[PDB]
């Protein structure tokens, strides 16, 4: 997995823990987190190249790699999420809520669908 390759580049970068991990990895997104876990999924997104350097998420890219990545049958599914989510990030300021917000977005509109690293 390139996904447990992500983590294992950004977790020991973070003041979180192995539950907190799990808990992402299944979809599971609490909504007021500590900064430090918001940050990792920031960390995340920056690694898989969906974090611009202007500290925005893109949206174009993350539906590359869920059409690339994702079950055939789950690809539509995981792009209504996306498309539905797009704005998300345009409510937060600080990059590690951008990129946070927007997969827990995500991750709530369908979840069991999304790997989260």
């Amino acid at each position: 997995n390139s996904m447990d390759m992500m983590r294992q580049a950004c977790a020991p970068k973070f003041k979180v823990e192995e539950a907190e991990l799990h808990g992402l990895r299944k979809s599971i997104f609490p909504a007021n987190p500590d900064k430090e876990l918001k940050c990792y999924a920031m960390c995340i997104a920056q690694m898989a190249g969906t974090m611009t350097k202007k500290g925005e998420i893109s949206f174009s890219k993350t539906m590359a790699q869920i059409e690339a990545m994702l079950p055939p049958e789950m690809k539509t599914m995981a792009k209504e999420a996306l498309t539905h989510c797009k704005d998300t990030q345009t409510s937060y300021k600080d990059p590690c809520d951008k990129a946070y917000f927007s997969a827990k977005c995500a991750a709530d509109f369908t979840p069991d669908t999304f790997m989260f690293p």
